C-alpha cells in the first residue's frame, strides 16, 4: 500500500536515501571523535576543536535533510547502527585534515552514486534536490580541506600548527 | 520566421508550456470554487476559505510564471478555455483536502511529463527552470496536503473539523 | 428548501449574479492575454504590460466581490467555462486600449441589465450594492480608457507610443 | 604513563564515563528516530516532532558534557557503535512518551550506577559533577514525561492528541 | 598526478572551462569597445555607455566565476590571448544592441556545448553549476536585448534614440 | 577631418595612448593570472589572491582612464589583442611580487616614454594629465612592491610566507 504522497519515487531511491542517512551520521561521529581529540590536554588546539565540532554538527544536519526528504517523498526512514570511527586518536592537525578530506571524498562519491540511482529511475526532482543541497556543498568542503592541507604543510609542525589554529581556524 | 530570442527551444516544448498554462489556470479555478464553497453560510469555515483562496492565487501565479517563461524563450502564449470544475459542492474539509491532493498529484505528473519533453529535445535550461520553479514546490504542496488529510482524519468531524480550521488553518 | 440567510432574493437575481461572475472572469482572462502580449520580446511595452496585468487582477477581484455577494444573500455560486479571448495577438497599444474600452462598455451594459433584474424583483439592497461596487467604477474605467485612446491618437505611433508607455503608464 | 591533569581519577570511573557517553548517544538516536517518525505524512504531529527533535539534541549535548569531563580529568574518550533503536515505528503520541519515560529511567539508573563508581573510588569532584549536571535534570525530565503521559491519557486519542500537540507541545 | 580535490572531473570538462574563460573575457572586451565608443564626442550617449560598461564588467565577472570553478574542481586555468573585437566603430545604438544580442546567443550556444561536455562525462555537479550560474542568466540577457532592439526600432533614429537613452537606459 | 574637440593633440600622442591602453590591459591580465594562481588548492594564499585581484582591477581602471582621455582630446581608441601572460604558474609569493615589480617598472618606463611624446609635441595638458594620474601612482606602486619583497625575504618561506599573507596582506 503506497504512502499518500508517493509519486515517481522508486524503492531503490528510498533505500539509497536510508544508506546516505547512515553515512552522514557516520561522518558526524568521525568529526565528533576528532573534535574531542583536539580538546585533550595533550593535544589542546581550540581552533581544530571548534572546526571539527562544527563539521560534526553539519553532518548531522545533512542526515536530518535526508530524513526530511525521505518523509517528503513518502518513503520510510530505516536507521542502522552508527559504526564507531576507525581510530581513537587522530595525530597532528595535518593528519586530521587529511582524514577529513578522504571522508568528504568518500561521502561525495556516495552522493554521486545516489544521484545515479535517482537518474536511472527518472526521478528528476530527487536529482535536482541532491544537486541543490549536496553536490556543490561537497565540492566547496573538499576545496576548503585541500586549502587547509596545503597551508598546514606550508606552516609546518610546532609553531606553524599553533599559528594556523590561531589565524585560519580562529582558535579562541 | 523564428522570434529574435529563440535558441534551443523546440516546438514540442512551446506547445507543452501552453498546455501547462491551461492546467495551472484550471487548478486555480478548482481552488477558487472550493474557497467560495467554504464561505457559504451553511459551510462557514474561514480557515479552509483562506487556505483555498491562497492556493487559487498561487496557481494563477504558476500560470503567469509559465507565460513569462514562454516569452523569455521566444515562444508564443496560446490560451484555451478554462474548463469549469467537476463539482459545484466539495463536501467536508477532509473531502476538499483529498480533492486538492489528487489535483496537485495530477499537476505534478503533468510537470514531470513537460520536463520529459524538455529532456527529449535537449533543453537543459527549461529542465532546470521546471526543477527550480515547480518540481520541489509540488513535492512540498503534496506533503502538506497529505499532513492535513492525516490530521483531518485524526480530529474527526464536527468539533475536530472546527478546531483544525482554528489551529492548523488559523481561521480568523 | 431556502438557505438560512435568504430574504427578498429572487432566483432571477441569483442566476444573474452567476452570469456576471463568468463575465468578470472572462474580462480578467482578456486583460491577462493582453498583459502577456505586451511582455513579448517583439512588443516589449512594460507600461502596457503593468496596466493590463492590474486590470486583469481587478476583474478577478470583481468576480470575487460577486461570489461573496451571492453567499451573503444565500444564493449558490455556479461556475461556467471561462471562454478563451477572441484573439492571440492584440496589435498596437492603441488597438489594445480600444478592445479594453469595448469590453468595459459590454461589462457596463451587463451590470445595468443585472441592476434591472434586481429592480424588477424589488431587491433594493442588491440595486444599491451594484451601484456602490460597480456602476460608478465602470463609468470611471470607461472615462480613463477614453482619455488613453485620445492620448494614444495624439502621440501617434513609434516614439509617441513609447513616451505614452513611459509617461502616462509609468513603464518601469 | 598518567596524563598530566590526572588526580584522584580511577580507571573504573574513566571506563564508566565512556559507557555513559555511548548511552547518551544511544538515547539521542532513539529521540531522533521518534522525531522523524512524527514528521511522517501519515503521523504529522509537529509538536511531538519539535519535542523529540529537542530531546535528541539535548542527549547529544549530554554526551558532549561527558566527553569534556573525560578530557578535564585526564581520561581518554573511547567511542563504541551507536546501536540503532529497537523500533522503526513508535505508535501514538502516548506510546512514544511512554518509551521516552522508560528510556529516561534507564539513563537515570545508569547515572546513579556511575555516581556509585565515583563514590566507591573516593572521587568527590566526579560525584558532585554528576549531581550538578545530571541527577536533578533526570528527575525533572522524568516528572515532565510522567505529566505528559497523564495528560495524553486525559485528552484521549484523535482530537485530544491533536489539541495536546497544539496546546502543551506548542505545535507550529 | 591528480590534484588533491579532483573527483569526477574530466580533462574534456577542464579544457572546456578554459575555452569558456577566454570567450567570457572576449565578450568583456567587445562590450568595453562598445562602451567607450558611446563616450566619443561624436556619439555621446551616456545611457548606452553605462549599459555596455556594466555588460563588460559582468562578462569579466563570468570569466572569474569559471576561474574559481576550475580551481574548486582541481583543474588548472590556462589563459589565451583575448582577441581584439572585429570593429573599432559600432554604428547606432540599435546596431550595437544587435551586435550584443548576436554575441550573447554565441556565448549561450558555447555554454550549452560546455553543459553537453559535462553531461557526456557524467559530471552532475558541473551541469548543475552551469545551470545555476549561466543558463538562466543568458536566457534573461537575450530576452532583455531583444526587448531593447524592439524598442529602438519603435522609437526610430534621432530624438527616439536620445529618449531611449534617457528613459530605458537612464542616461545621466 | 579633425574631430570637434581636437586642439593641440598630435597623431603620435593619440597612437601612444592606444599603445598604453593595451599595456595597462596586459598588466591587468598578468595580475588576474597571478590572482587565480593564489586561489589554487595547492597554493591557497587568500592575502596574495586579494592583493593581485585588486591590482588587476586597478590596471583595468588605468586602461579606462586612458580610453576616457583619448575621447576627451578627440582621438580614437584602437584596441589590440591582449597577449596572454608569459607563465601559467607564478611560484612563491616572493617570486610573484618580483614579477609584479618588474611589470610595474616596465609600465613606468612606458609612461615616461608616453610623457616624452607629449613633451616633444608641446602637449602641456597631456604631460600634466600623465603626471596627475600615473607618474606618482607608479612611484608609490614600485615602492610598495619593493617593501613587500624586502619583507618576504625577511620572513622566509613556509610559516613566514603564511604570516606575511595574514599580517601585511590581511588574508581573510
Ligand atoms: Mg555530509
Ligand atoms: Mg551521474
Ligand atoms: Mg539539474
Ligand atoms: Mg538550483
Ligand atoms: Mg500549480
Ligand atoms: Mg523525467
Ligand atoms: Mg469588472
Ligand atoms: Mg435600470
Ligand atoms: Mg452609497
Ligand atoms: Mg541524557
Ligand atoms: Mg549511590
Ligand atoms: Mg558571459
Ligand atoms: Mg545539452
Ligand atoms: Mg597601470
Ligand atoms: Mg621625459
Ligand atoms: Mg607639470
Amino acid at each position: 500500500s503506497l504512502s499518500r504522497p508517493r509519486q515517481n519515487y522508486h524503492a531503490e531511491s528510498e533505500s539509497g536515501v536510508n544508506k546516505q542517512i547512515n553515512l552522514e551520521l557516520y561522518a558526524s561521529y568521525v568529526y565528533q571523535s576528532m573534535a574531542w581529540y583536539f580538546d585533550r590536554d595533550d593535544v589542546a588546539l581550540k581552533g581544530f576543536h571548534k572546526f571539527f565540532k562544527k563539521a560534526s554538527e553539519e553532518e548531522r544536519e545533512h542526515a536530518e535533510k535526508l530524513m526530511k526528504f525521505q518523509n517528503q517523498r513518502g518513503g520510510r526512514i530505516v536507521l542502522s547502527d552508527i559504526k564507531r570511527p576507525d581510530h581513537d586518536e587522530w595525530g597532528t592537525g595535518l593528519e586530521a585534515m587529511e582524514v577529513a578530506l578522504n571522508l568528504e571524498k568518500n561521502v561525495n562519491q556516495s552522493l554521486l552514486d545516489l544521484h545515479k540511482v535517482a537518474e536511472k529511475n527518472g526521478d528528476d526532482q530527487m536529482q535536482d534536490w541532491i544537486e541543490s543541497h549536496f553536490l556543490t556543498e561537497q565540492v566547496e568542503a573538499i576545496k576548503e580541506l585541500s586549502d587547509h592541507i596545503t597551508n598546514l604543510k606550508r606552516v609546518g609542525p610546532g609553531l606553524g600548527e599553533y599559528m594556523f589554529d590561531k589565524e585560519t581556524l580562529d582558535g579562541d
